[PDB]
């Protein structure tokens, strides 16, 4: 961030700090899972109160509820809490994030307040996808909510949306946090340990699959798995793959990306074999698949099987530099979890043989929460498809429309 303005050069003093922060934490059963990406914004607000900001509000997403407003499964009130504990100080939250009644919460605050407005993407203005004059509007409004604007949101900075890119003030500050990240991208991206191995699995297929050409400039290996592998398999083996996630649009790109993997010499490891389910549920009734047997209809593959794990680890045990994003399978019920499980396992072990290990992701992180491996790898990011992003050698939109210094 050396072209631009950072937090450490914003003067704050009786300032209202409207920032954007990936508050996009995992959930289950209603509850926080990791609150990893709430605790790393907490360097940048303290910096705020302390230096003596009016007010600082936060503004993020909470998963995709697609511009309709779900309260009942996709509010951030449940961080408001958690940040209280984190930060030794209260948060107010406000039940939506703009206009008449949010503007005027945030218009003349007492100071030292902490303000934490609702999903900014209940409202179809902040993708705006999922309609010109009311984008514009909705970029008005969060602007009015701060007299100068922070991005320590490096998990989002990846996505060009209003809050993100779209915030019209003078000052446009880039926060610790995505300092943090860039400047340990930047050391470990600059001349990378080879073989370098990049890890892809997770469930965002349609989007992380469109990462996979650029990646292959850069990388000496791939792992593709949990969601991921199956579009390949279906493309590349003819395998029947029953309810498996499928990205139609992927697909037509499949046999052009091994081609390019091969000009490369980038080996690709995919699965072989599979845990199943009869349904998308922790409870789902199970049973195992391979390749050559199929899936049958109407099951899903919710984690890699035995031989694929060993055909991981192998790929692993080449690396001398790892970027992991996206669990290999549903970790979270742990019915799915061995294969991740197992990879984790193997990552560490990489790591204590001096392999230079980078895990991220909102969910992927989550895993190192799970097994206790947070400091048993070299770097865990609060960056999923911003990472890889990086690692495409991208320069990310909320990185570029801060201000210049
Ligand atoms: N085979 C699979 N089928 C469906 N979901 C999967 C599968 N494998 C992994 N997942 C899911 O991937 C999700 C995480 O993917 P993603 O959101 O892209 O990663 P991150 O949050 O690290 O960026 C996890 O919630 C996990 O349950
Ligand atoms: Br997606
Ligand atoms: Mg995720």
């Amino acid at each position: 961030l050396s072209n631009k303005l950072t937090l450490d050069k914003l003067d704050v003093k009786g300032k209202r700090v409207v920032m954007r922060v990936d508050f996009n934490v995992p959930m289950k059963n209603n509850q926080i899972t990791n609150n990893q990406r709430i605790k790393a914004a907490v360097p940048s607000i303290k910096f705020c109160l302390d230096n003596g900001a009016k007010s600082v509000v936060l503004m993020s997403h909470l998963g995709r509820p697609d511009g309709v407003p779900m309260p009942d499964k996709y509010s951030l009130e449940p961080v408001a809490v958690e940040l209280k504990s984190l930060l030794g100080k209260d948060v107010l939250f406000l039940k939506d994030c703009v206009g008449p009644e949010v503007e005027k919460a945030c218009a003349n605050p007492a100071a030292g307040s902490v303000i934490l407005l609702e999903n900014l993407r209940f409202h179809v203005e902040e993708e705006g996808k999922g309609e010109p004059a009311k984008i514009e509007a909705f970029r008005a409004s969060l602007s009015k909510l701060g007299d100068v604007y922070v991005n320590d949101a490096f998990g989002t900075a990846h996505r060009a949306h209003s809050s993100m890119v779209g915030v019209n003030l003078p000052q446009k500050a880039g926060g610790f946090l995505m300092k943090k990240e860039l400047n340990y991208f930047a050391k470990a991206l600059e001349s990378p340990e080879r073989p370098f191995l990049a890890i892809l699995g997770g469930a965002k297929v349609a989007d992380k699959i469109q990462l996979i050409n650029n990646m292959l400039d850069k990388v000496n290996e791939m792992i593709i798995g949990g969601g991921m592998a199956f579009t390949f398999l279906k493309v590349l083996n003819n395998m029947e793959i029953g309810t498996s996630l499928f990205d139609e649009e992927g697909a037509k790109i499949v046999k052009d990306l091994m081609s390019k993997a091969e000009k490369n010499g980038v080996k690709i490891t995919l699965p072989v074999d599979f845990v199943t389910a009869d349904k998308f549920d922790e409870n789902a009734k199970t049973g195992q698949a391979t390749v050559a047997s199929g899936i049958p209809a109407g099951w899903m593959g919710l984690d890699c099987g035995p031989e694929s794990s060993k055909k991981y680890a192998e790929a692993v045990t080449r690396a001398k530099q790892i970027v992991w994003n996206g669990p290999v399978g549903v970790f979270e019920w742990e019915a799915f979890a061995r294969g991740t499980k197992a990879l984790m396992d193997e990552v560490v072990k990489a790591t204590s043989r001096g392999c230079i290990t980078i895990i991220g992701g909102g969910d992927t992180a989550t895993c190192c929460a799970k097994w206790n491996t947070e400091d048993k790898v070299s770097h865990v990011s609060t960056g999923g498809g911003a990472s890889l992003e990086l690692l495409e050698g991208k320069v990310l939109p909320g990185v570029d429309a801060l201000s210049n210094i």
